[PDB]
């Protein structure tokens, strides 16, 4: 019996497959995974609406640690929409994807000699810390992944693990939205 957790995880792995796949993304096999992930996430979202886990438009601390991951559904939906290949409908995809990424963002609850040389110095390492962070984040996620997916991590690690995934999805959704609007604008310029 097709259950929510299974729906999510399958879809998640399916996307991770597609993002790493090396053949043209227009490949029969890739497009199949994309189509399947879209379909399962549609079903999952359908169920998430029934459950209404985050009805209360506040909280966050108050969400069950393992429910946290369902927050990322609209994000996975946007990412997979953006992997479809059908030139003649490209704009439809953009607009579908745009809805998901926003829809995501509006549910995440996630929110969150001297002078010139000094600025140069402070403005330099800034970018090094930005790279670092990016690296640390990914390193941490990969360290916890197994245990969290296995049910072997304590609640602190599980909650930490998903909030961190959430942040990552914020940045990603913001960039994607920027890219989407740029391309949509050209496609509608008449």
């Amino acid at each position: 019996l097709p259950r929510l957790p299974e729906l999510f995880e399958t879809s998640k792995k399916l996307l991770e497959d597609v993002e790493v796949a090396t053949e043209p993304t227009g490949s029969r096999t890739i497009q199949d995974k994309v189509s399947k992930g879209l379909e399962l996430l549609e079903k999952a979202a359908g169920m998430l609406s029934q459950l209404d886990l985050f009805s209360r438009n506040e909280d966050l601390e108050e969400i069950a640690s393992t429910d946290l991951k369902y927050l990322m559904v609209p994000a996975l939906q946007g990412a997979l929409t953006m992997k479809q290949v059908n030139p003649s409908k490209r704009l439809d995809h953009l607009q579908r994807a745009r809805e998901h990424f926003v829809h995501f963002l509006t549910q995440c609850h996630c929110y969150h000699a001297y002078p010139n040389l000094v600025a140069m110095a402070s403005q330099r390492q800034a970018k090094i810390e930005r790279y670092k962070q990016k690296k640390e984040v990914e390193h941490r996620l990969s360290a916890l992944k197994s245990a969290v997916e296995s049910g072997q991590a304590d609640d602190e690690r599980v909650r930490e693990y998903h909030l961190l995934h959430l942040r990552r999805w914020i940045a990603v959704s913001l960039e994607e939205l920027e890219s989407i609007d740029q391309e949509i604008k050209i496609l509608k310029e008449k």
